[PDB]
């Protein structure tokens, strides 16, 4: 007869803040190399064959081919760094963060 | 007759704040190679085959190949190195995180 | 009759805060390699085959290959460091974290 | 009374076929040095001071210097030779070198 | 009364074929110094002081630098040599040297 | 009263065929010296002092300096020779050297 339902995911699939705010940094002399294989995926597959079928269900992925067949460095590779990324964060306080839930029955 | 449901996640897959704020650094002085290799996947596979079916889920993943046939290196690989991310992070007190679940029965 | 359910996870699958915030830093004076392996998988696979069925659930994962065949340093690889990642963390207290779970039946 | 002199050389100083013929060579793959050094010198000094005097008799002699304060071969350095200096030197005989000295006193 | 000098060097300073006819050949890969010092000198000094003087008889001779403060070969020196000085030397026969030194006295 | 003097060489200094003839080789792979100190003097220093006086006979002779600092092969010094000099030499016989001193005294 009553139904009350508070709820927030039934059937759900969430990716929430997820793989972000990073600082990647790549400072070389010569010569290097940085990769930095970072997807962020969300699949959701339901392939329901019938009776006789063929499902080939093949999405394929990242590849990433770094290739160098002849490199030379003849003279003085060199890097002086005196500093990278000199940073201050100063947030202020006194903020909030309020999730009220009210269920209430009565006669 | 009375059905009183709170609840946050039913038949659900979350992924939160799931993989982040990395600080990914790299400073060689040559011929070097950083590899991060940090996907963030959230699959939901579901292939129900029927009575003589042929499902073939194959999505493949990823691939990183670095390849350096030949490198060389004739002189002086230096570096110097001050400093590297000089961060001050100060963030203010007094915040406020509440999280009010009331569920009241009356008659 | 009455159906009282507080209630938070039902059939799930959760990742929460996992693997995020991590330093990662390399600094070589030359030739190095460094792979940090970090992927962050969540899956659910439901194959229900029928009778006379194939399922083949192959999704493949990750490959990292670094070759390096033939490399050379003929001088002084040198690196001098005075410092790194100067950090500092001041962060004020007098917060709150307030979970409030009332459930109060009456007549 | 009768004085008969036969004589070459009195009071002589002579060089003869005196350094002379020489094959001097150099093929380098590179960065070398040949010096070969070959004066052919006479002299006849003849300084009679008298009484009080001062004779400084410094005539000074050759110098060679070579001086290479940096010098780089950054790659292959490479010389292939087949062959050098094919001579052939095939004089015909039947000569003849005569010297007579007939001295004959008669009355 | 009779006087007969058959005689050749009185008072004499003789250098014949002397020092000549050398085959000199400097074939290097890299880096190389030859230094061949042939002077071929003749010196007849006489230096007749008087009484009260001073003869110096300071004539300096030869001086050979090679310097070479810095020299890099990063690579391969290499050198192949099938052959040097293919030399084929045929004289042919029948010759003559004919010295005669005939002294006849009569009455 | 009669008086035959048959002679050669009376107050000499001779130097002959002296210092000749001499295949000098340097084939090095690389880096390397050779010196060949052949000098060919010959002196008559004849120095009468008088009385009071100084005779400073200093002539002085050849220096041959050589110097490498620093001096670097970073790679293969290879050096493969077939041969070196191939000489042929066939002189053909039936040369005649003849020498003859007649002195004849008569009445």
């Amino acid at each position: 007869k009553v139904q009350i339902i508070n709820k927030k995911l039934d059937l759900s699939n969430v990716q929430s803040k997820c793989g972000s705010k990073d600082n990647i940094k790549h400072v070389p002399g010569g010569g290097s190399v940085q990769i930095v294989y970072k997807p962020v995926d969300l699949s959701k597959v339901t392939s329901k064959c019938g009776s006789l079928g063929n499902i080939h269900h093949k999405p394929g992925g990242g590849q990433v081919e770094v290739k160098s067949e002849k490199l030379d460095f003849k003279d003085r590779v060199q890097s002086k760094i005196g500093s990278l990324d000199n940073i201050t964060h100063v947030p202020g306080g006194g903020n909030k963060k309020i999730e009220t839930h009210k269920l209430t029955f009565r006669e």
